[PDB]
């Protein structure tokens, strides 16, 4: 009986989980969820994530929420590998780029990713000036990720961790921008990027989320 | 031997480190970074973290960065049981509370904290609406808490973990400020606080924080 990735197919959150699954080898079927009914905030979402979120990932009798925890569950179960736990200073740094995308990545994407995406899409439009913003200090962290790989030939190092994955379900909405020539100005970033969109867990996750929202 | 983690410990990232630091039993020195100079950017410190901010550890000619990717260091080498590992059910139910602080409680905390503390430094003032509104949001994450620890020792089990201690930082930061009570209508939340200042290592580092009594 495989695993429940509970919640919509719109966002990078679950978007994230998934990447982690499909590239995992795991066994998932995703069930969405109602905001509208507000499905999301029942007794029957309230043992799945009680703060009231998505993703969730039900499994057996396991509820595992946040997004990130749950994208870890895939990698041991499926490809250990991907942690790389056999080694405390290989741990290490999958953990430091783990968290350099929720905290430089991320928290720079998001910023442009609700303004020319989630707002408009809400009724109010792109800001500018916090588009503007957030691309520089994207610039910035954009810096930092070109080194790293000018050197390494990836993100914890010189092999496929949970970090680079992390990464993709965000940056597939960047391409969903014509604010993805960012990418390319930068070369061991881009050519980075390419690897992962060929990878084929990107791709069913690129045409996942591609066809509806 | 010896473990250099870097940064004021006015920063509640770089006292979260030295505090996962202290229960693993770890071989840590603080040194400090200072902001008013600008040492964190500093052609030095952009070695132990390219982006230019504390904390950083240095361990071997191993830098990492990124508090939270640092409490998994001081878990992973000097106390194995912190984590977890090997019990993925155990080990899965602590990376989600380690997501649960990161982005219930601490995002927050965040705001009060600096609105009441850092803020004043600056300009003279707190936004009062602003720590009233992540007050709210704070009274809202309690109540999971209170839920959770009434099914549970501690958050990830009966078991302690990384956790609650990654936890331990930005609440003794919130004892500074005047909004510390609001975990009196919450007595299981009072109760692992102040089991968990019991621990030498949280009083370690309740003094490195106000000198002492
Ligand atoms: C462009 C697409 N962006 C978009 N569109 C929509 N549309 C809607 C149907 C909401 N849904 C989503 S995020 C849902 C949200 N999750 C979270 O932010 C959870 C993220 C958390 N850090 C972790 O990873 O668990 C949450 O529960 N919302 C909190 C709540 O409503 O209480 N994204
Ligand atoms: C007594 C005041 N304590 C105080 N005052 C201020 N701001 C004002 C006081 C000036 N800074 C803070 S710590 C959070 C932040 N570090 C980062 O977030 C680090 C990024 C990463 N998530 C991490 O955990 O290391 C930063 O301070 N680092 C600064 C940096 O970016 O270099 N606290």
């Amino acid at each position: 009986a495989p695993m429940k990735l509970y919640g919509a197919v719109m966002s990078w959150n679950l978007t994230r989980c998934a990447t982690a699954l499909e590239e995992a080898g795991s066994d998932y079927e995703i069930v969405p969820i109602n905001f509208a009914t507000a499905e999301h905030k029942s007794p029957e979402h309230l043992v799945r994530n009680p703060f009231g979120q998505v993703p969730a990932l039900q499994d057996g009798d396991l509820y595992l929420f946040e997004s990130r925890a749950i994208c870890k569950y895939a990698a041991r179960k499926n490809k250990p590998e991907l942690l790389r736990e056999g080694n405390l200073e290989e741990a290490a740094m999958v953990d430091v780029w783990i968290e350099v995308e929720a905290n430089q990545y991320t928290a720079a994407l998001n910023p442009i990713l609700f303004q020319v995406l989630i707002s408009p899409m809400l009724g109010g439009t792109t800001d500018q000036k916090v588009v503007d913003e957030n691309l520089e200090k994207l610039k910035k962290v954009l810096e930092v990720y070109e080194a790293r790989l000018t050197k390494c030939k990836y993100l914890a190092g010189d092999f496929l961790s949970l970090a680079d994955l992390n990464h993709v379900s965000v940056t597939l909405c960047l391409f969903a921008t014509p604010y993805a020539s960012v990418l390319d100005a930068y070369p061991h970033v881009k050519a980075w990027w390419s690897g992962l969109m060929e990878r084929p867990s990107v791709q069913k996750v690129a045409a996942l989320m591609k066809p509806s929202a």
